[PDB]
């Protein structure tokens, strides 16, 4: 509605999108595969009709997505927050989440140099968020998406609500991904760009291991104590020593010592010969 107070270019007609069925990928809740009829365009449509403490948090999500734009950040297309069944319309990434992809991929195709390119793309998205003073809070393979040509977008699916298993452990109603969470976020509940950097190093290990769970075989209860004793994950099989040295950088105990995504990104840019 144009000539009306509080205009919004992101507001679209719910009528313009057909909803197929829920996106399968371990179910993201009320998130459907859609088609924007006019444009013959497949989209992802996050809805809401089961939560109601969410409603207000559903619209904070929408607002946040309006303020961010990067080629490696999942792209908002439109919202429907005018009438009851609210939509958040996003581009559709052909190959679902980055965790399953790495786990199910052909490794001849997703060869050494693809894995690095996927990593360079994420650091790019995060250098952007960093530039923007945006704290992501849940950087993990499960929150990334894979398009055509090994294209990786960083996203956020609200998975501490979805969780069925041992990835998000209960922590005062707040659910935490312990094995991705930095020590300061664990002990003192302080999140910042530098706590995203720590998560990044874990995600880099997820990528190099083709989607293996962090700290294999060790239980959650003893993760922090180990880190306190300066125990980090060891170099994955086949991983460059310069990629690993960067992992260890992100995993520095002191947050002020961890690289910026600026300097992580340039490291990937520099490394990008061959
Ligand atoms: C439908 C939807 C609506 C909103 C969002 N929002 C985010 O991913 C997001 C929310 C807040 C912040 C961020 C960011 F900081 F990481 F950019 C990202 C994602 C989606 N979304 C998108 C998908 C696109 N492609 C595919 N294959 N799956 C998708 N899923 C499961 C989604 O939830």
């Amino acid at each position: 509605g144009a000539m009306d107070p509080n205009y919004d270019k992101w507001e679209m007609e719910r009528t313009d999108i057909t909803m197929k069925h829920k996106l399968g990928g371990g179910q993201y809740g009320e998130v459907y595969e859609g088609v924007w009829k006019k444009y013959s365009l497949t989209v992802a449509v996050k809805t809401l009709k089961e939560d109601t403490m969410e409603v207000e948090e559903f619209l904070k999500e929408a607002a946040v997505m309006k303020e961010i734009k990067h080629p490696n950040l999942v792209q908002l297309l439109g919202v429907c927050t005018r009438e009851p069944p609210f939509y958040i319309i996003t581009e559709f990434m052909t190959y679902g989440n980055l965790l399953d992809y790495l786990r199910e991929c052909n490794r001849q195709e997703v060869n050494a140099v693809v894995l690095l390119y996927m990593a360079t793309q994420i650091s790019s998205a995060m250098e952007y968020l960093e530039k923007k003073n945006f704290i992501h809070r849940d950087l993990a393979a499960r929150n990334c998406l894979v398009g055509e040509n090994h294209l990786v977008k960083v996203a956020d699916f609200g998975l501490s609500r979805l969780m069925t298993g041992d990835t998000y452990t209960a922590h005062a109603g707040a659910k935490f991904p312990i094995k991705w969470t930095a020590p300061e976020s664990l002990a003192y509940n302080k999140f910042s760009i530098k706590s995203d950097v720590w998560a990044f190093g874990v995600l880099l290990w997820e990528i190099a291991t083709y989607g293996m769970s962090p700290y294999p075989g060790i239980d959650l209860s003893q993760v922090y104590e180990l880190l306190e004793k300066d125990y980090r994950m060891e170099r994955p099989e086949g991983c460059p020593e310069k990629v690993y040295e960067l992992m260890r950088a992100c995993w520095q105990w002191n947050p002020s010592d961890r690289p910026s995504f600026a300097e992580i990104h340039q490291a990937f840019e520099t490394m990008f010969q061959e």
